[PDB]
């Protein structure tokens, strides 16, 4: 199975996940700046039906659950970030994570980010 990379961001509120123009990339000292584009992808949960908070994962661009999803799509669930001078090509390279060999990341964000409202790590 896969997973992103990196802890996800909880959402405390109505809004739907939504970074500056330049902002949202969480931290990957491994990774070049032309790797610094992707998408957040909601996962919702259920329980007992009592509906939790939803949680963001981070997927580099052409990687993850929506790796066909071309920079900028519209989809449900699917928000996008990159940072000053990002290329707009398929991140197969890095790829997503396998638990069994590697943990998720801390998720971090570069000084001055500004996290919308509701939403913690």
């Amino acid at each position: 199975n896969t997973a992103s990379w990196f802890t996800a961001l909880t959402q405390h509120g109505k809004e739907d996940l939504k970074f500056p123009r330049g902002q949202g990339v969480p931290i990957n000292t491994n990774s070049s700046p032309d790797d610094q584009i992707g998408y957040y992808r909601r996962a919702t949960r259920r329980i007992r039906m009592k509906d939790l908070s939803p949680r963001w994962y981070f997927y580099y661009l052409g990687t993850g659950p929506e790796a066909g999803l071309p920079y900028g799509a519209n989809k449900d669930g699917i928000i996008w970030v990159a940072t000053e001078g990002a290329l707009n090509t398929p991140k197969d390279h890095i790829g997503t994570r396998n638990p069994a060999n590697n943990a998720a990341i801390v998720l971090q964000l570069p000084q001055g980010t500004t996290l919308p409202k509701g939403f913690y790590a």
